[PDB]
């Protein structure tokens, strides 16, 4: 395989200053004419001029109006256009090409493609080369003049980046529009859209310079009614970047556009952000609650890239985390601010410690700045994004808000209009650190290990209290497991946000403080500690690590009830559940393997259950928080703690724990389910697509979590409640009625009822598909076949394929059926999908990432299917690299 290495970065021998494009859309072809105004750089050594260009049909090639001929002045192999050096000018020159491409058959959704009746582009990372020839790498920055032409009836709205400088008619019922983007950019930020689009618009006035910006949001006509919340979230995003970061938008217009067929969430093309419709479009009668959160985060994310990615871009793709990690951190800050609910930060932590920790213990483990790749696309990972965000967030923890803001401003100004590297960011943060420490010898050189070292650190603690001296010590150790990336792991700079709780009264004993652990181990000592405390460690989840608190369950319960920090409270609960899960798992496992006729199970701690009841009954405690405490840890979290995991044993473990707690709490759960109804399902704001009450949404979440618990329990007459719930105007509620009815004969009636409610809205139907797919049904395999035949059919829409299959893959009992039939079904979907969309096929590989954590029969079955996929003729480079890495061959 062709391997690119971070250390081998070199600047190009060429410069592209201006790009002038004419994109002429017709029914069965698009013609792209492109002039590149180029020059020779100071790094040039008279090399051949090599352009990326994939799947292009060449009409003509010229340099300075001299036609070039295949075999004589150039070669083209369908991937690279090579202009022999004799024909490459030695000073400024014009390169012209005209190629033909076919969006109407581009089902890979990269380059220029058709999504329903909209023509749209996706260029990040390597898509621009599928539109026209270029030196397709992010350090090749240029200014763009783009003309789009098309049939006017079919494609009345034409957009590209930047200012629309002209619009004109063309004979034969066509028309054109010309765009000028004045900001230098890499080609990955180019976009064009053509469609029969409708819009909502508003004018935003910037805070400092009072610049008028016209905001447009666009969709197909059918769904124009679903654009309003996106527009509001854009206004919120713009205000937040002004208010926190002092950053103002930099063009007269910003367009956001929803398309039905999109590989991921959205894309930050300058002035022309393009979204998966599931991440831009909602209405309260037609969307579940989680859509509102998702749109807020994704709009925010793309908007924040306008500085972190666009105005300051990447030197090379190994720097991906510099824009994605930093943008996710900005997006998280924004979301926390907008929602004002503690469950926001918790949700980010839950995702990291489940999916990202799994990745980091897998054969796919990489540092947030990888050292190599074959397909850069396989590095758009939860590591690069979510661990990257936690690495970006630790700078804020270490510096505090004022000095963090200073460092960020150093970075953003210094590198404006240019490329940057992770080192540039660390250098800016290090300038702030020196100022904070008032010591120009302080440095953050150790911090760089967070970019280069893979794997999750393990941090463990020991405590000692001397009552005569009123003196308390916290001794801390860190360990990272050696791996394929580093055989010897070095200690990191780990910030440990800490409090100390008095167990006698539940109160805070110290000003919160941040311990800076820089060695493999260290002991932090506190004086004037009046009684033995219970430590409150890694407040806010202050570093991306495995925490071993070495606390008793009695101490954990005291923190769950009385600590101030939502993460420590949640983590203390998590830890009590993990101790129980591992103990019961081992009990069940021994019983199974020893074929015992009788055995014991350790009961769930009765004081913990009493604590759960106390919190649930507190009318002043948070509804969202409550929903986390009655839920066991996610399976992907649990599996980080078990080797050779028997998934059936784990399923039996979780069922036993849930049943123990419900046997004590179900009546509490029912009383709460009823008592929360009035406030949860209040219709204030039901017609207001500009405002969401996130606390009220967390109440619905709690109700729906409780309803699931009671339904699984067969609580008496709960079917009555399920049927009433299916009549609620909130889709979150009526789709929950379908999933919780899985435990009853009424499931197929609710399946039909909710289908009819869902089938006329593309996105609501996809949410119905997910609801069916995750249903806890013994007959799930026959239900999947019914979805395939009756609803999915031949769809190539990634959202339809993902909706049908991914939730089902999280069904611990059924997906991991010891026959292997679950593994076979998903492997067939992967292979099928790879024939037209390699990026989506690699997404669908997700359940296989934990293969080497499973018991040896399941390991063998997963491995069999992975190797079968690898044998498929014409397997994509994306899928083949992924699977070779995952199976320890690469
Ligand atoms: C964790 C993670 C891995 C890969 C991709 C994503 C995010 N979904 C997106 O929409 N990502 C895009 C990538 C573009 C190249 C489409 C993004 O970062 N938009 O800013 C998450
Ligand atoms: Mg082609
Ligand atoms: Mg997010
Ligand atoms: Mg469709
Ligand atoms: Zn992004």
């Amino acid at each position: 395989p062709k391997i690119h290495y971070r250390k081998d970065y070199k600047p190009s021998g060429f410069i592209i200053n201006n790009v002038t494009l004419n994109i002429n859309i017709h029914d069965n072809e698009t013609i792209v004419r492109s002039v590149l105004d180029m020059d020779i750089s100071k790094h040039n050594v008279g090399e051949d001029l090599v352009f990326d260009g994939v799947g292009l049909k060449i009409n003509e090639i010229s340099i300075n109006n001299k036609k070039l001929v295949e075999g004589e002045e150039y070669t083209y192999d369908n991937e690279f256009l090579t202009i022999f050096s004799k024909f490459v000018p030695k000073s400024k020159f014009a390169f012209s090409s005209e190629v033909i491409i076919h969006p109407e058959t581009n089902y890979a959704l990269t380059g220029l493609y058709k999504s329903k009746n909209i023509i749209v582009s996706q260029c990040e990372a390597t898509g621009f080369r599928r539109i026209t020839f270029f030196i397709d790498r992010p350090d090749m920055m240029a200014k763009y003049d783009v003309t789009v032409t098309a049939d006017k009836e079919k494609y009345p709205v034409l957009l590209s980046n930047g200012d629309k400088v002209n619009e004109f008619e063309i004979p034969g019922g066509r028309h054109g529009a010309r765009f000028n983007d004045p900001h230098l950019k890499p080609c990955y930020l180019f976009a064009v859209v053509a469609g029969d689009l409708k819009h909502l618009s508003a004018t935003y006035i910037t805070k400092y310079t009072k610049k008028k910006v016209e905001l447009y949001v666009f969709s197909e006509e059918k769904y124009v009614s679903k654009l309003q919340w996106a527009l509001e979230c854009l206004k919120k995003s713009m205000a937040f970047d002004e208010d926190y970061f002092g950053l103002e938008y930099d063009l007269s217009r910003l367009n956001l556009v929803a398309v039905s067929d999109f590989n991921v969430g959205a894309m930050e093309n300058k002035g022309l952000n393009i979204f998966n419709a599931n991440s831009l479009l909602a209405s309260k009668k037609n969307s579940i609650d989680f859509s509102y959160a998702r749109i807020l985060t994704v709009v925010g994310h793309e908007y924040f890239h306008n500085y972190t990615g666009n105005r300051v871009t990447l030197r090379d793709w190994f720097q991906l985390t510099l824009k994605e990690g930093l943008t996710v951190h900005r997006e998280n800050l924004f979301s926390e601010e907008m929602t004002k609910t503690v469950t926001t930060r918790l949700s980010h932590v839950d995702l990291l410690r489940s999916v990202q920790f799994l990745e980091d213990s897998s054969p796919l483990s990489h540092p947030i700045r990888p050292e190599s790749y074959v397909s850069m696309e396989n590095f758009y990972t939860t590591t690069v994004y979510d661990k990257g965000s936690e690495v970006m967030r630790m700078y804020l923890t270490i510096l505090g808000e004022e000095y963090y803001k200073k460092g960020f401003d150093i970075y953003i100004k210094k590198n404006d209009g240019n490329t940057a590297t992770c080192e540039d960011f660390n250098y800016a943060m290090e300038q702030a650190y020196k100022m904070k420490k008032a010591d120009n010898s302080a440095n953050l050189n150790q911090y760089l290990l967070w970019f280069s070292q893979s794997g999750t650190p393990h941090v463990s603690f020991k405590y000692n209290y001397d009552a005569e001296k009123k003196q308390y010590s916290i001794h801390v150790n860190q360990y990272t497991k050696p791996d394929e990336n580093q055989k010897e792991k070095k200690p990191l700079f780990i910030p440990i946000s800490v409090g100390l709780i008095n167990p006698e009264n539940g109160k805070e004993m110290i000003s919160q403080t941040t311990l800076e652990l820089t060695k493999e181990s260290d002991t932090f000592v506190f004086n004037n500690i009046a009684v033995k405390p219970i430590p409150s460690l890694f407040r806010g989840f202050s570093a991306p690590v495995y925490i071993e608190d070495n606390l008793t369950d009695e101490e954990r319960i005291l923190l769950l009830k009385y600590d101030s920090d939502a993460f420590v409270r949640y983590n203390s609960c998590t830890n009590i559940y993990m101790k129980q899960i591992l103990m019961n798992y081992n009990e069940f496992l021994k019983a199974k393997n020893e074929k015992l006729e009788s055995f014991n199970l350790t009961p769930v701690n009765a004081q913990f259950i009493d604590a759960i009841k106390y919190l649930l009954e507190d009318p002043h405690a948070d509804a969202g928080f409550k929903s986390y405490i009655v839920s066991l840890p996610q399976d992907r979290y649990i599996i980080n703690f078990v080797s050779n995991l028997d998934t059936d044993v784990l399923a039996d473990t979780k069922e036993y724990i849930y049943k123990q707690i419900g046997d004590k709490l179900n009546d509490v759960y029912y009383k709460m389910f009823k008592s929360l109804e009035a406030k949860a399902d209040d219709l204030t704001y039901f017609n207001d697509e500009s405002h969401v009450d996130f606390d009220q949404m967390n109440m619905r979440t709690l109700r729906n979590t409780l309803l699931s618990l009671l339904s699984k329990a067969q609580y008496p007459n709960i079917l009555n409640e399920i049927i009433e719930h299916s009549k609620s105007p909130y889709p979150s509620n009526w789709l929950t009625s379908l999933s919780v009815s899985a435990y009853f004969d009424k499931y197929f009636e609710l399946y039909d009822k909710t289908y009819k409610l869902s089938k006329d809205d593309e996105l609501l139907l996809q949410e119905w598909l997910k609801t069916v797919s995750r249903s806890d049904r013994k007959d799930i395999y026959e239900i999947l076949k019914k979805l395939e035949n009756e609803v999915l059919k031949d769809s190539k829409n990634p959202n339809d394929i993902r909706a049908v299959y991914l939730p089902f893959t999280n069904n611990l009992r059924r997906f991991h059926d010891i026959s292997g039939k679950g593994y076979k079904l998903i492997a067939e979907v992967i292979t099928k999908t790879d024939k037209f969309n390699p990026m989506v096929a690699t997404q669908l590989c997700e359940p296989f990432k934990l293969w080497n954590k499973l018991d040896t029969k399941r390991q063998e079955l997963m491995l069999n299917e992975m190797n079968t996929m690898l044998q498929e003729p014409n397997i994509s480079n994306n899928l083949k690299e992924y699977l070779l890495r995952l199976t320890n061959k690469l």
